[PDB]
């Protein structure tokens, strides 16, 4: 509304409540703190849209049981289709990780002490303060004397003092408590591990068997890595979405070809901020969100967004700012990892991301955003593109309560979301996978129609539209006499009709 | 357009890029001796005329009834092909509170020379009303001595001759010529700064407006409007029988500019009547008033006409001056909905060349509009509304830009749906399909509306009817060269018959 | 101040007086109506800044006398250095003109009649309704059956029906009265003539001898044409400004290379509107003005701006609009031709351009114009460029009465003018030619300091700044207590303007 | 800032593009046990500390006098080389109307575990002020029972523990534990929504402020400012002797946000004190208040500080969390003049790494600012004035962008000329040359200002005095790597000594 971004900031009002709808999807990592069906039901009620399974840990049998619990909780609400919320399942691959071994349970590494790194498997369960095993058998080929090795989210740091043929002698730079099977980072080293290992192949086939909705591919460095994951999913998994995790320097450098090959991007800030200087992570995050926004592809901001809530019921002020600014940047989804997998306050963490995301969406400077997105998108002969941007423009003109989109594949609703309306996008589908995957796109509130198909086209259209009207009324997005925008076809790939209709 | 700044947009204008076929700006032609025959009117229509203006400053009711007959005979000679038929509107331009001189005396030369520094007596004695000459001039404003004083300036004939009042009398004035010149018969007089007390709607005006209602004219151009109550009185004369006739207030004096907002609110549209305006206010200020008025009409979504002397030299020459070509283009760049020809078509030697030149310039200028900025500004200065038709309109225009559509096709009964699209100034032509002949004629007032009159019978099933009128628009656009099979067009329709229900926008390929 | 151009337009107010200063230069063509010392004096008082001498007509002896009269009229005001106005002298070359012979007097040409065009010089003084001689001797090699030939301001038009050896048989398409020695246009034909004829070389050498300030080079088609003009003016004329007249299709197509080679541009709309379709001239006009504004080179809009005032004391409404829109477009100068060379109301024509230009300058949307000029202009290590744009920003911030610029060559003042401040740019120089050429630049009000040079540089700066203070007070540009911007150097000579000061008017 | 849109500007951010040497955002470090020794303060200064914050919520006048002495000793250890000397400001942060609990009892564990649903009695009986435990909790707000009601929430220890009042008494409250946790001694208590009637300026605060004046502090961070009259009270206490001390109002409750405008008018600057603010208002609204206040301070040209938990994890860890890296960067991108460290430097294990991290992030964020849009908007929202100083400042900032200058050099007495430059947010560092030590330290409050203290005697020739100080600035910039010989800088000077005469801008090559 204000004519400048500065005036817009000056008018932000803490006493102005936001609208009901929350447009940014929330991705929760499942683990011991959130694995029970009972807790999952509350997670869903608190706002979880996507359950993420971290395949860096756990057996297939452990993950099959998590998936089972997630679906039990999700389907416990299916008896009321107007209130049912689809919940997607994401498989986050291990990828080319480096891990330490088992502590012979922690030991205290002291700054200045010597610590020897061994590849001898006779020590893989006998790590202590003098000797440390790790599973990267080629480490001696890629690090030099003077190299830095980081352990456990980059908190422990070691300096290589001597390099043998199959061992390293290091000095502890930043010490502290060292546990078992901790992650290792070698920034600057040309780590030669494969993008898709044999474990990754087994995990990906398991995801197809288990009917997952998306894959979060760790440590993607180039387009050929994405093509490899895509080849493994094969024809049977061809509709599974591949989200490439950017988390090293090469992935940032090669981001454009990775984006073109991917269905979406995760800014995987944990590893990313150890691989590049921490003071540069915000630049990469904003670069990648902007480029994904410009391309109309989903982008996830992830890792440590509410980290202190693993142990505290309230977040720090930096965490509140970080969630809000991710939404203001343009992130389609935000994510929780330890805060929901292992923390003491998993439901409070979900509710806080819901609350902050909703406040941040109300603070977006839509006047400039809508202008620049349209200026940066080319002209096209696609009738669905023109109808989508026309519908969004109409939605700003009448401050509609929603844009209702009927969609089989999701494509129609994605095209609308790319132009970032303020109003929620109620995407009506009969395809359950479409409904689960639509959570990746900002603004899309998927609803799963279960009424049988009508033989007459016009009748089946009116049925799904009335379904959306009832969902919107039930959720409090709008009320009788409000005005909504409705996008339909006139005959998949034929969305070309916009109607401005009052809610009955 | 596409450059990120207006300055770069200017730098990229290319005389070698042809414009599109469609011409969006309406052309209003004043009919007179040079254009009155059915034959010539047929060529005027072919050349681009959209509205025939009848100037009631001259002519009897018999005379104007015959002009209207000939306009309609020429217009309906094209009706046998509904695809190519062009509606032609009829406009009545009132005389209003004009001041005119008398006739030059029989003896002597046809015109008298008023020489700088000479004395000239102005009389109201009717014994001189047909014996005007270089010593004594009669005029028909019987109260003129009451509203002028010594030192007052009096202008005669398009402001070209100027007098200064040296002595005031009971029923005369003694003046000194300042700007001399040749004086003919029955010339217009202006008293800038004087409080002229003639009514906005005279007894003659009432009879003319009542005549216009009976003859079924489409619009009235109301001369010398100074305030909203002037407009209301015109509206009251037109009454219930003429309630659908559009009132265009002519702004031609300082008070009309001063009270412009209330006049615009009461009016259906505005004419910037630059002839009288440039005499009532300093000539160097007219462009300011023009740009202010076009801007405010654009903001309000009401039609605005730029009028008078746009191609003046073409009264005697077959090509216009460079100033005239620039004037026509800048009126369109300003945002005028219509442009107008007066003497160029009513009396000049090249009426068809004048119409053709306005059609050519307007089309080039429309291609030069910086739509990127204009569309953004119109949206920002337009309020949010709970009106579904308004949301649909702006949504259709945005979609029209996104796919570079060949047209926006709008089914409309009253015209309103199409006018709401026109207010947002799409590049593409707006084909307004109506079965209402008056709607089709009045639609010429709005930039970009190309009205087509469907004469097919109403199909029993609404959906079938709609598709009939859409396909009619498709045939018209293909025939006029606006688009071809496989192009994308925008189509706006209602959800039920009647006015007020336009809520549906479709992006469809042309068959 | 409005946030949108649309709202800016809506707020234009006919009752708001403009400031006193008029920033757009007025160029007047001198001719029979305006040649006398007595009239030239009134032309200067009415606002004429540049006297244009059209070398399509007249002998060197005739033009030498014109120049003497201009300088007599101009120096008649030198008595008072604070009110003295410099007046430049412009030579407008004949160029590759095509002219008909002598009728030997006018004939009528009827539509549909036959007219024969001959190169036979026996008929050169025997033009009539049947036979017409023109001086372009290769015309048959460039025209084709069916081509259009335009005579006399494009008002008569002929279509070639038969093409011979030294002959053309035409049909009269647009008739009318035909006098002697009228101009011919062959739009679409690839005319062969030199851009610099031998007569042009003698005329340019004459201009150097007469100390003219600028050359208006007719029918410039390419950069090498401009190079050839520069070569002829030579070392002796190296400071004469060369303005290329764009008036054919080739000049528009090759505008960029011509602008780069030129000191400035004239949009010569008369010939241009016959060479290209009349409805396209406004596009060429705004293109060239925009490109000249972007390059920071002067651009003149010319021809038929107030044409009806050749015979009438007031202009038409389209002529009022044309002058104003030229200024709104961004033209640095506007020009009068027949209106002052030969018409009945030369002083009224000048006064009207002065009045319209001032009203138009007050209506410019400076908020957007200053934003876009900066965006399009490069980052530079040149200190005077940075100082100039800093001075313009400062002038907008404090709504200053003027920007005062001391300049030897003009360049420092030209750099300010490119950023288009609202405030007048008082350019103080001791170089009289600098003072005359500065009229080419929108906003520059040049003043000629005649005081001797003070031994102390610092005192000589203050003296020249105090001179501008007195000029601005006398002309009513500002009053004591107003704030102005002052631009100066740090050491004497050209190329050191790096100092901006905000100071009260004493 | 070169892309035509903010979105493309984002798309072009390049992690491999190194930033300029200069860091423009001031860093304020809270001093405490971790950072109080002279040896550590010297390393704090080298790491980037610009302002030392003394937290008067804790410690005696003796303690704070010694802190001030050590800060001055470390700062003046660099004074031998005036080219490299960095001024360091001293800030006094008042206790204000704090509410705190008592000491945990000596018996049992050091902290007591409060369990969800347990009963906890709050008492005002002083016999318990050092005997708090899991059943009884003393606090020091003797009027608490008069401002809370049954149902009210009471928060303890950074809002981490929450209690609901279930029963009221004359000197006690019975509460139920809502959010349990480990309770230590002398923790902060918040009563959001309650009408706490503690004075803005207690007698203790008055003694602290008077001690601040006597110890020559540079600025005061006034806690819990709710209204302009609170600010006027601080200013009156500082009095004539303290009239040059800058008052920074800390906004940390709902009423201070509500009355922000009148507070900002009365204050020299603002601190967004997010610690208490995020307990007094919902945590999810803090970012809205932060961005509003930063925007309104930027619009007003007054310094704004973003404070609290910016690098909180670094109290215990040598690297920050990803959210902490993003928070610091976004504070700078919002427009914060300074950023602050609290426990990170006052008591943490990694004070030097925390300072260095803020310096590294702020420098990267400053290179990412979209100056193209920022400079346009700051100019559009700023008034036209006859103030010649203000016109000179915006002109130098425009010139700095035009030639990509290495610095803007500003000679200033009071600092104001350099403040006026900083308000328009140049990319180039502002080297503010002053002989007033207090001006130099206070200049750290303003984004972009690099203060340097000239220790040369005044030259009798004004022109020679200017030149001496400008060349000092040249040598500073070369030593610090802000520019080299042949680079171009902007120089602002006045036309006579004293404040208010800045009116000269020069573009000069670096000698
Ligand atoms: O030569 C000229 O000035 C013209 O043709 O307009
Ligand atoms: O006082 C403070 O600094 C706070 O509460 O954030
Ligand atoms: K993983
Ligand atoms: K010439
Ligand atoms: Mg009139
Ligand atoms: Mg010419």
């Amino acid at each position: 509304m204000a004519d400048t971004f500065l005036e817009h900031m000056c008018r932000l009002d803490i006493d102005e409540p936001p609208i009901t709808a929350r447009n940014t999807g929330i991705i929760c990592t499942i683990g011991p703190a959130s694995r029970s069906v009972e807790t999952l039901k509350e997670m869903i009620k608190s706002g979880m849209n996507v359950a993420r399974l971290n395949f860096s840990h756990g057996t297939h049998e452990y993950h099959a049981e998590t998936i089972k619990n997630v679906r039990t909780a999700t389907e416990s609400f299916a008896s009321d289709p107007i209130l049912y919320r689809p919940v997607a399942v994401a498989l986050d691959t291990k990828g080319p990780e480096i891990r330490t071994g088992l502590i012979k349970a922690e030991v205290e590494l002291k700054k200045g002490a010597t610590l020897k790194i061994t590849l001898d498997n006779a020590y893989m369960e006998k790590c202590d303060e003098n000797i440390l095993w790790l599973d990267y058998k080629n480490i001696c080929k890629v690090v030099e004397v003077g190299s830095k090795i980081y352990v456990d989210d980059g908190l422990i740091s070691l300096q290589v003092k001597q390099k043998g043929a199959d061992f390293l002698v290091t000095e502890v730079e930043n010490g502290g408590s060292l546990g078992s099977k901790k992650g290792v980072n070698l920034p600057g080293a040309a780590v030669d591990l494969p993008a898709v290992s044999e474990k990754d192949i087994q995990d990906l086939k398991f995801g197809v068997e288990q009917d997952v909705d998306m894959v979060f591919a760790s440590f993607i460095r180039k387009a050929s890595d994405v093509h490899e994951v895509r080849k493994v999913l094969g024809e049977k998994g061809k509709n599974i979405k591949i989200i490439s995790k950017i988390e090293n320097h090469e992935g940032v450098r090669r981001f454009d070809e990775i984006l073109e090959a991917s269905d979406g991007i995760m800014v995987a800030r944990g590893d990313l901020g150890i691989e590049i200087p921490a003071e540069k992570v915000f630049l990469a995050q904003k670069m990648m969100i902007g480029r994904c926004n410009r391309a109309g592809k989903p982008v996830i901001c992830a890792t440590q967004m509410l980290e202190s809530m693993i142990k505290k019921p309230r977040p720090t002020r930096a965490e509140g700012s970080d969630v809000a600014n991710a939404v203001l940047d343009g992130a389609d989804c935000i994510m929780l990892s330890g805060e929901t997998a292992k923390g003491d306050y998993p439901l409070e963490a979900v509710r806080m991301q819901h609350l902050i995301a909703r406040e941040a969406e109300a603070a977006i400077y839509h006047l400039q955003l809508f202008e620049e997105l349209r200026r940066l998108a080319p002209i096209t002969s696609d009738p669905t593109e023109a109808t989508a941007v026309g519908a969004v423009e109409a939605s700003f003109k009448c401050c509609s309560g929603a844009i209702i989109v009927l969609t089989k594949s999701g494509r129609s609703a994605h095209q609308v979301a790319r132009y970032r309306p303020r109003a929620p996008i109620i995407a009506v589908t009969r395809n359950p996978q479409t409904a689960r995957q639509a959570h990746l796109y900002r603004g899309i509130f998927p609803v799963l129609c279960k009424d049988p198909v009508q033989e007459a086209w016009a009748e089946d259209v009116d049925l799904r539209v009335n379904f959306a009207m009832n969902v919107g009324k039930a959720r409090g997005f709008f009320k009788k006499g409000d005005v909504v925008i409705v996008l339909t076809g006139w005959r998949s790939g034929f969305t070309n009709t916009m109607r401005v209709v009052p809610v009955p």
